[PDB]
């Protein structure tokens, strides 16, 4: 992902959901 620059914005708060996504 090279356009991560547009994701880092929410990626700072989405990381909390990933713990439930990737895991479930």
């Amino acid at each position: 992902w090279w356009w991560k620059y547009e994701i880092t914005t929410i990626h700072n708060l989405f990381r909390k959901l990933t713990h439930r996504l990737f895991r479930r």
